[PDB]
């Protein structure tokens, strides 16, 4: 295959981050080219490589014989979610809000036309660079999953948007975990009983409608990617022109 890279052309300088499986690693690759480099302990790839969008994580290479490694471009701010509780979260306002989350929805809109899907969308999954750059990665996490996908395995491109919603509140609270005061059990049964977030603080209530559009119990209800991006491309002319800045939003 003409991914494959021999390992020889990569070096493993600094550590990032740990998991499950493997780790990733600020690299070189090929001596000239800054890359990462997630590592294991080669079926991540069966659709990683046909996948290409400026919006998504673009695939670099592999080294397939164990040890498999991975070489993506590199994202020099970590996860969306590092950088909504870092010291950048105190400068964000609705507008870069906004702003990142309609990048989200573009790269999502991709999937969508692709006929993918995600399964795990929520800001940690989320790389940013520099100038507020925003790309979906990486693809139990209870609190952003869709119930039919929850409780009947039923995975969608509409259960993705109901992710999508529940990033939305991460965006709106600078990274807070949904669901406050909530264990993953008593989500489940508030969630099917009809329960569903209210607007957070400073929050535009039409931020919030389209949060509750995406988390409607027939997945079916639930808006397309690509009515996503186009709402929030186009929010402060067509939806919120008298948008005031806040305190945080
Ligand atoms: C936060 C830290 C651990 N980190 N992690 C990465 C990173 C490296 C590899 C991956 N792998 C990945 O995105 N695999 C994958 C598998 C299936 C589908 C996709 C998708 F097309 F949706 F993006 C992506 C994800 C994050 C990464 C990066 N590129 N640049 C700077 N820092 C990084």
């Amino acid at each position: 295959d003409a991914w494959e890279i021999p390992r020889e052309s990569l070096r493993l300088e600094v550590k990032l981050g740990q998991g499950c499986f493997g780790e990733v690693w600020m690299g070189t690759w090929n001596g000239t080219t800054r890359v990462a480099i997630k590592t294991l302990k080669l079926q991540e790839a069966q659709v990683m490589k046909k996948i290409r969008h400026e919006k998504l994580v673009q695939l670099y290479a592999v080294v397939s014989e164990e040890p498999i490694y991975i070489v993506t471009e590199y994202m020099s701010k970590g996860s969306l979610l590092d950088f909504l509780k870092g010291e950048m979260g105190k400068y964000l306002r609705l507008p870069q809000l906004v702003d990142m989350a309609a990048q989200i929805a573009s790269g999502m809109a991709y999937v969508e036309r692709m006929n993918y899907v995600h399964r795990d969308l929520r800001a940690a999954n989320i790389l940013v660079g520099e100038n507020l750059v925003c790309k979906v990665a990486d693809f139990f996490p209870i609190k952003w999953t869709a119930p039919e996908a929850a409780l009947y395995g039923r995975f969608t491109i509409k259960s993705d948007v109901w992710s999508f919603g529940i990033l939305l509140t991460e965006l709106t609270t600078k990274g807070r975990v949904p669901y406050p005061g909530m264990v993953n059990r008593e989500v489940l049964d508030q969630v099917e009983r009809g329960y569903r977030m209210p607007c957070p603080p400073e929050c535009p209530e039409s931020l919030h409608d389209l949060m509750c559009q995406c988390w409607r119990k027939d997945p079916e209800e639930r808006p397309t990617f690509e009515y996503l991006q186009a709402f929030l491309e186009d929010y402060f002319t067509s939806t919120e022109p008298q948008y005031q800045p806040g305190e945080n939003l």
